[PDB]
């Protein structure tokens, strides 16, 4: 396991790496970081060059100032440049949460850069906007996104030894038994080293708050309405963040899709049920 920086699109991003061969690139979301992919890295690094990126703003990655530095086009370009910078023209892209918001958008725009997409809980660009418009449960579930627009949010997340973040991801994971003591320390270190401000900046560029923005077909601007590469969804049904109906009718937008639903996994199946997840991944990668 190697840990290093790569300079792309005007920033230095930290990533962890293991193995060699075809690139399997993992994108985490909020408030995680590259470490959340540890079990997939260990599983696949004899078959792939497994690389888990820390997104800009997160953990040891550079934390550029200003909201403009966290706009979708910039984040998408980060991904393109990371792929090329590592020496590849395409990859197997594995994504979750904000990394899925970015990763889906990337795959729609650059399907030539993605051999296969594996997506965990997170917003599909078309179905998410539909669910925000019509699914009262999704609307309630996504209320915190309005709250995140507010300057007061960071203190709730950081105060008392990151109490808000601990409550969000640590306490559920320790209680359910999928976080070790070293995992907890790794998360706490990621929050000391990273910037919660930068993490929140991602949300503060979201266009889902005006009646006009809500009208748009995709979460982020896209000319492409179909993605035809092979795609696997691996979804925790108990996720309080994204309702299961986000998967409804998804074939219209992603014709070659396979879906695996974990009845008793929540927001982050990749580390909640790594063995089940890993076998589903093997199966998809081999078919
Ligand atoms: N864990 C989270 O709150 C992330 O939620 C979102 C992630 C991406 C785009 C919109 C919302
Ligand atoms: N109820 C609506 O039409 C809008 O709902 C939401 C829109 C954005 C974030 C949270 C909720
Ligand atoms: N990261 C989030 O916003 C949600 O985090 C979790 C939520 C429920 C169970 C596990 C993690």
């Amino acid at each position: 396991m190697s840990k290093q920086y790569i300079n792309v699109n005007g920033v230095n991003l930290h990533y962890i790496s293991k193995g060699q061969g075809e690139l399997m690139l993992f994108l985490h979301g909020f408030p995680d970081f590259s470490h959340i992919w540890r079990h997939q890295i260990d599983e696949f690094s004899n078959d792939f060059h497994t690389v888990a990126l820390d997104l800009r703003g997160y953990n040891l990655s550079e934390k550029p100032s200003g909201l403009e530095s966290y706009e979708i086009d910039v984040l998408v370009e980060d991904i393109r440049q990371v792929i090329e910078g590592l020496g590849y023209s395409s990859c197997t892209l594995v994504v979750h949460d904000w990394g899925a918001g970015i990763g889906w958008t990337f795959a729609y725009r650059y399907p030539e850069y993605v051999q296969k997409l594996i997506a965990f809980n997170g917003p599909h660009p078309y179905t998410f906007m539909r669910e925000l418009r019509t699914n009262k449960n999704q609307q309630k579930a996504s209320e915190y996104m309005k709250w995140f627009q507010k300057q007061e949010v960071q203190d709730y997340m950081e105060r008392d030894n990151f109490s808000g973040l601990r409550k969000l991801v640590i306490d559920p994971g320790v209680k359910k038994g999928y976080l070790t003591a070293d995992d907890v320390q790794a998360y706490m270190n990621s929050w000391e080293n990273g910037s919660v401000l930068s993490m929140l900046s991602y949300y503060r560029n979201l266009k889902i708050f005006t009646e006009e923005d809500l009208r748009r077909k995709s979460l982020f601007p896209l000319e492409e309405e179909v993605l035809n590469i092979p795609v696997q969804i691996i979804w925790g049904n108990q996720d309080p963040t994204f309702m299961p109906e986000n998967l409804d009718g998804i074939e219209e937008y992603v014709p070659n899709i396979s879906v695996h639903r974990l009845a008793e996994a929540s927001h982050a199946p990749q580390h909640e049920k790594p063995q089940e997840v890993n076998n589903v991944m093997w199966n998809f990668l081999n078919k």
